[PDB]
């Protein structure tokens, strides 16, 4: 009576071993580092009891139907959940596992890394070395934007947004602002952060860091209108989802001098075509969605995803279940 | 009128200070490019005051060029290893430099570099532009975290302290440091342990060098340093080029003896574009941009000018170097 499990990719070893040991399961896997096409996904999920997927696998009505009534648990190796058809998943009584907390510190780290390479202009500095542009120490050359006495606006002061604030505080940040559905005064206290409106966040911040979820509410949030309320000297950082940022409005505002610079960990689509105008701008840094990328973290998420699925398979509590 | 030579275009505020001085005759190297030693010797002849950069070589020949008039040298920098201090002392010439005003900015850059290096941002940046990016991937571009790490700081001075303070909320579990002498009061903020240099290499997951360049720091970071470091560790230098044995570093990185290196300084500066370290994907090199924010740089310009003026008029200087 072996439950079928499908894994949509080669995952870190700790998660792969935990599945392999599950003697009540047979594990079928997409043996590749490359994304599984949708029709190969539809083929592999057929009659699966459990699905172990990733943030870039689109788990829509099409693949839930391809799977049929066997499917009881979908374990995603990510904290983001927007790639999942939650309404349809709910309707069918299927359990969801995801990976919060476990990747928080690492992602916060990556966000501050990105904010700092962008704000201190490291990539064009690097290139001035390689291309022969460097001729000496120069007093007014490659001057960037410093965090001392600065105001930091965070859109979405969740666990990752809190961990980012905590990492920027010792940099001499004067004032923390934040935006969202409701205040979090218990959370914000640590930073003496102020709850403000989006327009006030834009007008007042030297640094804007977006660390919210993708919802209907957050889709297209940072558009022309937003970059226009921003300071000309401000730096814009997005580590959330690509669809939060209008990329045409971003390019324009970067190209026209409406903001100083931006660093993106996330894009629309992913990958961004090497062709994209964003990639031609020297005041734009784009990273390939590496927020949670250290082995230890990815090992930890992989094991968490495994254990979510196995418990979900056995009718047990999950280490980290997403409810309803 | 006291004669002044300025070896470069300095940021406005400081240049303004010098243009508003009625007691002074100011000559500038009117350029963003460094002064030939030959032009510097001509430039400084007769000068009472020299306002100079960390990259000008103020040796015997330039002091002798300048002559007995020379009363103040004011450098737009904190480092002083480009001044022949022994000769300056004995000639009784006063020195100005720029401590403190650049401490926060430089620490900021050093953590910038450590993070760009250890989270592999360059490699990442180019996987994007060169079409290597194909999806999100669980085992790809994984770097080295600060959580539960050991950071060794070589030189827990002003900047080394501002560095550790910025590193602490990243979850560092342990700070070690070394130097000539412990600094117990300053060490305490980080609970840092003073250890030898071999022990600091052996234990540290991340190594930051924020020391001054002296005869005893010179070539400190060499083959045997790199040999005792963890094969997983990351090496950052923001001090001076000459603290590092560059060949040993190249050798170490190319053979996997350490994980990677971020450098804000090299030997010589600029590093030639075909140099061996520029062929390694695990080596990040920045063009000595530690103090590069406009606001820090103007404050430096203004300091360097006021230190000069004050010396020229026999007054106490905002920041004099004690010789
Ligand atoms: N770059 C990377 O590799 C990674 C990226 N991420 C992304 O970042 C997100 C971080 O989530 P995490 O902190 O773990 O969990 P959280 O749910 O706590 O973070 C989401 C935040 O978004 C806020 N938010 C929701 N709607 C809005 C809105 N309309 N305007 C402003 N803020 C809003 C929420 O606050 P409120 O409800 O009060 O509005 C909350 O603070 C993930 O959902 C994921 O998409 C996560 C991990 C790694
Ligand atoms: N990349 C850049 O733009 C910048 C580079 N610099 C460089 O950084 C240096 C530090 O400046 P700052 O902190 O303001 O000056 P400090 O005078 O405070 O010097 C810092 C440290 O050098 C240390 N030192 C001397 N010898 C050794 C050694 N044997 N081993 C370990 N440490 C040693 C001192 O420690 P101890 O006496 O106990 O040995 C002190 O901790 C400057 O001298 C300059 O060369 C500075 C600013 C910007």
């Amino acid at each position: 009576r072996l439950m079928k499990v499908f894994v949509t990719r080669r995952i870190p070893a700790e998660g792969r071993v935990a599945l392999a040991r599950a003697a009540d399961c047979e594990v079928e896997q997409w043996d590749s580092d490359e994304p599984i096409p949708a029709k190969e996904l539809e083929r592999g999920v057929a009659g699966a009891h459990g699905l172990l997927c990733l943030l870039s696998d689109h788990v829509d009505k099409r693949i839930l139907d391809a799977a049929g009534a066997n499917l009881k648990v979908i374990s995603t190796m990510s904290v983001g959940i927007d790639h999942l058809a939650l309404d349809e998943i709910k309707k069918r009584g299927i359990r969801v596992g995801y990976t919060p907390d476990v990747l928080t510190d690492t992602t916060a780290e990556l966000a501050v890394s990105l904010l700092l390479t962008t704000c201190r202009r490291l990539p064009e500095a690097i290139e001035e070395v390689k291309n022969g542009g460097w001729t000496s120490w120069k007093p007014l050359w490659l001057c960037g934007y410093g965090l001392t006495q600065s105001t930091v606006g965070i859109i979405g002061l969740g666990r990752i947004g809190q961990a980012i604030a905590r990492r920027l505080k010792p940099f001499g940040v004067q004032r923390f602002l934040y935006t969202g559905r409701q205040p979090r005064p218990e959370e914000a206290a640590e930073f003496q952060a102020e709850f403000v409106s989006t327009p006030e966040l834009a007008a007042q911040s030297d640094f804007i860091v977006v660390a919210c979820s993708l919802t209907p509410a957050t889709e297209g949030l940072c558009n022309k209108d937003f970059f226009q309320k921003m300071k000309e000297t401000a730096v814009f950082i997005n580590i959330s989802r690509g669809d939060v940022v209008n990329q045409d409005d971003l390019y324009q505002a970067l190209a026209s001098g409406k903001i100083a610079a931006a660093g993106l960990d996330v894009t629309s689509p992913e990958p961004l075509p090497t062709n994209h105008p964003l990639l031609t701008l020297k005041n734009c840094v784009i990273l390939p969605h590496i927020g949670s990328a250290t082995h230890r973290t990815r090992n930890t998420m992989s094991l968490l995803a495994a254990n979510n699925l196995l418990a979900g398979l056995r009718g047990e509590p999950m280490p980290s279940e997403l409810k309803l």
